[PDB]
């Protein structure tokens, strides 16, 4: 679980900010899926 | 820059796993476009 996690954190700074943004739409879209 | 990437890695984490899972399969499609 935290390894996972914190990989994914510094692969995800590791993205272009184009790349960044689209990974927090997605999360956006789930937290409005109620 | 940071407080969005950092605000990110905290609402992730409040995701439920299988949705977790589904941001980590989303940063895998980005770096293996190439």
């Amino acid at each position: 679980e935290r390894h996972l996690d914190d990989a994914f954190f510094r692969g995800y700074k590791n993205l272009e900010p184009e790349a960044k943004a689209q990974l927090r739409k997605m999360l956006d879209t789930f937290k409005k899926d109620f």
